[PDB]
């Protein structure tokens, strides 16, 4: 069943390794890699790499937006992004002795009229959807409430929303009578929502968190702790996901990874537990893989033997 | 008259201003820049600013050369760029704090069928041209003595070609048969060569080492001493360049910047103390600018005026 990402500021990754990152001095480096980046393309090559059926939009923009669209072609991802005039973004990220320093643009200027021609676009590939993801950050133009917009045309197609996104936008969705189908905010998203610190018994307070009526009406919520697996909620009942303690080498976009596994679950209408694995073997295998957005199958479909889902009272 | 720049390895410079750079965290901006880059794309955009007749050459590919491409055609800056398949590199520069930390990229490998393309375009181009400048660093392909191949073809045409680069890449044109009309080495790349250092005050001993024979058949040799000005010889003239003290913003391509003025110089005929002015003011100009390879040409007219060209006496 069709599952249509979206990625409203794509990105090309570009990842430099340095022996040593000298500063106020040149930095040579054959080590480089370009990579269609952004979460909802992360998202889009893991669920691509699981089996899934899945097409990806957004906005791309100029030669760079060119150079993503031609690596998605050449990798036979589907795609279908609309057209903007200004330039996609690219995204910095140097290695250097276990360090990991980011550089991220704001990205480009999209026009109202893109906007516009977006829309369109996005109400015709939902009309064929059962799933759509909707998570990373807006170009420049969007209005800053642009997601829940998204939300309300799934609904009235009937199309079941994984929306990982953060803050007071978030906020303001979960506000709204236009519910997501799935939620996925870490621990620091939930206490930025609830104006709350849960450092202490983290467990315990995730549990009281999600029975507040802010997250009302959604029927799925997963919370990944990293190594402690999840704690997550199916209408009323808990669940507490357990995972092994693994070598777990590039971290980034293992978020990205566990929606692409949620969402590929929910596709082939995975039960309950059997969803809950394929979000957390999803992102296991992500992390034990340099590349982001990246995961091998045979590992994923390993991992989910070594999961367990405790229904909590 | 035209001339004609090489870029062997052009790139797109990404420029960031951080006030605060984080290490090992994600740092945000909106403070970007992305231009055509690479030293002969410095040296284009300076010529092009300063009036002259400018055509950019050099290999450009994929998404990212197209890009490049089409920012010069935004520009007005003519250009005969030819094909590669690999993709044209990025250059990040990013400035926090007073600093400059740099990333340069390797870049693409040049196919031998594309190195033929090239010389062939090359060929043509250099029909057209009074001068050429070649520039830079070499993309991955290309043999290291490729820019003596580029002095033996500019010759069959009489153009006149204006050398800066360094290392093996300018020794092997030194040692060979095929001779620049000018290049622009710095002291510490005067040095390098030689193998020799220079004290506190180094004319007498640049005097001595420009009359060896890897220097026979260059009509001009022009050193640069920074913020200190310039050494030069034209033939059997030396000259000392005297420069007025400026507030430099930022330094970065500003001996791309002098190549530019000794070209455009060239170009216009311009007798040796003229030339060598128009080089010192562009280099300055440039200095001034917080944009690499860019110069307003009413700094550099000013510029002219309080340059002084001094000639010295030889040995007797
Ligand atoms: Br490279
Ligand atoms: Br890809
Ligand atoms: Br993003
Ligand atoms: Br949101
Ligand atoms: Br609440
Ligand atoms: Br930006
Ligand atoms: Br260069
Ligand atoms: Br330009
Ligand atoms: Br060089
Ligand atoms: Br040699
Ligand atoms: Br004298
Ligand atoms: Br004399």
């Amino acid at each position: 069943s069709l599952i249509v990402t979206v990625t409203m500021n794509p990105s090309i990754d570009i990842s430099y390794l340095l022996d040593h990152l000298k500063l106020d001095t040149v930095n040579r480096t054959s080590q480089v890699t370009k990579t269609p980046g952004g979460k909802g393309l992360n998202v889009t090559r893991v669920i691509h790499d699981l089996g899934g059926d899945v097409i990806a939009t957004g906005v791309l923009g100029g030669f760079h937006g060119a150079f993503i669209a031609n690596e998605l072609k050449k990798a036979n991802i589907p795609q279908a992004f609309t057209s903007i005039k200004e330039e996609t973004r690219d995204s910095i990220a140097i290695l250097h002795e276990g360090n990991q320093t980011e550089i991220l643009e704001a990205g480009p200027t999209v026009s109202p009229e893109e906007i516009s021609n977006f829309l369109e676009n996005f109400d015709q590939l939902i009309k064929q959807a059962e799933i759509v993801t909707i998570s990373g950050s807006l170009a420049k133009g969007l209005p800053s409430d642009f997601y829940q917009e998204l939300v309300q045309k799934a609904h009235a197609q009937e199309v079941k929303v994984l929306l990982d996104t953060s803050g007071d936008s978030l906020r303001q969705v979960l506000q709204g009578p236009w519910k997501p189908y799935l939620i996925k905010p870490n621990l620091e998203e939930l206490e930025g929502l609830l104006g709350q610190d849960f450092s202490e018994n983290p467990l315990a307070a995730v549990q009281t968190a999600l029975t507040k009526p802010m997250f009302a009406g959604i029927e799925w919520i997963v919370i990944s702790l990293g190594k402690d697996g999840a704690i997550a909620k199916h209408h009323d009942q808990f669940y507490r996901v357990k995972i092994p303690t693994i070598q777990a080498k590039n971290p980034v976009g293992s978020g990205d990874a566990t929606i692409a596994g949620l969402a590929y679950g929910l596709a082939k209408d995975a039960p309950a537990a059997e969803l809950l694995k394929w979000g957390m073997a999803a992102g296991m295998a992500n992390a034990q893989e340099r590349m982001t957005g990246h995961v091998d199958v045979e590992n994923v479909k390993k991992h989910l033997m070594n999961i367990q889902v405790v229904e909590i009272a």
